[PDB]
């Protein structure tokens, strides 16, 4: 309803996956060219797809964990979801990626629903997909 969890393993070490979530130039490649902007610090803002997705870093524990406030700009001004991303070392050059997306609103500011699938398709179909296919990180 308001949360989902995605779990994936990559044959690459945690720091490289951590980079991919926090580095403007990697984020832009994962966005197929739309400018990602990143101020990488606690309280630092971020923006993907020219401000279509915005957020703020709230915890940066390199290279194991990040936590974010995170919204599409079309959500209510007040509404912010929480994204937590863990990069867990299974063994050498093998990382377990666990993404948790909580506190997803039932609808945007124009009372349109289907917000949860939109967040989930965003991760599976674009972002997490391109880590494999664009960045060339092999996945189970």
């Amino acid at each position: 309803g308001m949360s989902f969890e995605i779990t994936e393993e990559y044959y690459v070490p945690p720091e490289v996956l951590f980079n991919a979530f926090t580095d403007a130039y990697t984020l832009t490649r994962l966005s197929r060219g739309s400018l990602a902007e990143v101020d990488l610090k606690v309280g630092g803002k971020f923006s993907l797809f020219s401000g279509s997705i915005l957020g703020e870093f709230t915890e940066i524990t390199k290279p194991h964990k990040i936590v974010e406030k995170w919204k599409f700009r079309d959500w209510n001004e007040c509404d912010y979801s929480t994204v937590t991303v863990e990069f867990i070392s299974v063994k050498e050059n093998h990382t377990k990626l666990k993404l948790t997306h909580n506190n997803i609103p039932a609808s945007n500011k124009y009372n349109e629903g289907g917000v949860l699938e939109r967040c989930k398709n965003g991760w599976t179909q674009n972002f997490l997909h391109n880590i494999e296919v664009i960045l060339g990180y092999p996945k189970k």
